[PDB]
Formats: C-alpha cells, structure tokens, sequence
C-alpha cells in the first residue's frame, strides 16, 4: 500500500514501513482511543480529547521522521487511497475531530495572551486555511536545504505564503501579531505538531526580515 504512494528509497526512512510492534500498537491505541471519545461525544476541548490530540501530533511528527513532505504524503493518502481507511482505522471524520482538539491545546494558551475578541477571531479562523500548513513547511525546509537565499524571489514567496496563513487567524492588527509572535516565543507547546526545526524557523525568520 506505502509502495503505491512513498519510493522504496523513502520507505527506508519512513517508520511507518518498518514492522515494530511497540510503534503499531502505540497507534493501535490512539486510534482506539479517538474512536471511543468519538462514540461517547466528546467535544473536542475535553481534556481527554486535548491529551490525545497532543500525544497525537506528537507521535506523527516521530512517525514521520520529522518531515513535512511525508505528511503532506499521508494526506495525499487519505484522500485518495480507498484503503487508508480500513487499513489503518483512522478515518476523516476522526482526523477532523484531533484537528479541533489540538487547535483547543493552542486557543487554551492564546487565551491568555489574546482579548477577548482577538481570541473571538482566532477561534472562528484558525481552522480557515488550516490544511494548508503542511505543503508550506515541506517548501521551507527544501529551501533551507538548498541553501536557498531568504531574500531571493522565491524565498520571499514563501515568505509571502506564511504571512498569508498567519494572517488568515491572527487577522492584520500589527499589535494583535506582536502578542501571537511573543506567546510563540514563551511557549513551546505552541510549536507542537509544525515540523517546524530551528534551523527552518531560522531560515524563514530571515525571510520574514527583508520581507519587512
Ligand atoms: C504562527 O506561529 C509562528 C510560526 N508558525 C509556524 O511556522 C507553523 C507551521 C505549521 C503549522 N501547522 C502544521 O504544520 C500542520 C500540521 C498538520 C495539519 N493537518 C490537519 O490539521 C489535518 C491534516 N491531517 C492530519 O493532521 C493527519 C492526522 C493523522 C494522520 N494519521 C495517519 O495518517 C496514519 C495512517 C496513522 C496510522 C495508523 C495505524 C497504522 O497501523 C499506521 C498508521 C494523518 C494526517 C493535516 O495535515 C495542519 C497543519 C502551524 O500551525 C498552524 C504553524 O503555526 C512560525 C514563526 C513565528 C514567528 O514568531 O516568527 C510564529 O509566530
């Protein structure tokens, strides 16, 4: 199934392809896990369900060998792959239902940060182009492998890409922005489930600098 969508160059270095058991039962686990709260109808900012969705991202960020293209490659999966759902368990609508709960683990910490309207905002638009993170990093980390120069036309477009997704939540308010870039940096579980590297972000923060 993996050959169908990874080389066998890929699969080498994507853990999913290798037989562990500790790794297949930990998702064995998690899944079970989402589909019981699921049945029980448990919203997404329950504790249980922001723990899960934490261990969740945590654990596919491993999984994944830290790079964003194998995510963006999951995701290709389930959307196209008839299999992915009864391969693995893990259906849309439970994908759907760790998404909001990890956004939860995040609009937990921005409430403090954030007033009460700022908040109001986010909370309606952080899920807007949410999807769309994924395919930026992977394009920032090929960047920074590449050497890439920040301030070249193509640096600057990705730069110009994360502005776009950032103010897409954070809205254009240049104070509103300043909280979300200082809770960034105060708070390290509001980097969980990026893919982000600091030598990425560092890479992208230049970008952002000659964007300025
Ligand atoms: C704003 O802050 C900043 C930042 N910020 C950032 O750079 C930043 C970067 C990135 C993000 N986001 C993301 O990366 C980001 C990740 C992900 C999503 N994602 C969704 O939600 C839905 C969608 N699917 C999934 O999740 C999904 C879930 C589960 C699976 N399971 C499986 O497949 C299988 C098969 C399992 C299995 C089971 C059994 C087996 O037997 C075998 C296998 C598959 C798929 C998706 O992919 C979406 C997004 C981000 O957040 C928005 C960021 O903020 C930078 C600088 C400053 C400054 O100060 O300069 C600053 O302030």
């Amino acid at each position: 199934m993996y050959d169908r969508w990874f080389s066998q160059q890929e699969l080498q270095v994507l853990p999913f392809a290798e037989q562990d058991e500790q790794r297949n039962q930990t998702w064995l686990e998690l899944v079970g896990e989402a589909q019981q709260l699921m049945d029980e109808r448990c919203p997404a900012d329950e504790p249980r369900a922001i723990a899960l969705a934490t261990r969740w991202m945590e654990q596919l960020e491993q999984d994944t060998a830290g790079r964003p293209e194998f995510l963006t490659r999951l995701n290709e999966m389930h959307a196209a792959e008839p299999q992915m759902r009864e391969q693995t368990g893990v259906t849309p609508e439970m994908i759907d239902f760790i998404t909001r709960a990890f956004a939860e683990s995040k609009l937990a910490i921005w409430a403090r940060y954030l007033n009460d309207e700022e908040l109001a905002f986010t909370r309606q638009h952080y899920f807007d182009r949410l999807a769309e993170w994924p395919a930026l990093v992977a394009d920032l980390h090929r960047a920074c492998r590449e050497k890439r120069d920040p301030a070249s036309p193509g640096g600057q477009q990705l730069a110009q890409r994360w502005l776009a997704l950032f103010q897409s939540y954070a809205g254009k308010d240049a104070q509103t922005q300043q909280k979300f870039r200082y809770a960034m940096e105060q708070e390290p579980h509001l980097m969980k489930g990026t893919w982000m590297t600091s030598e990425v972000l560092s890479w992208l923060q230049q970008a952002i600098g000659v964007m300025m």
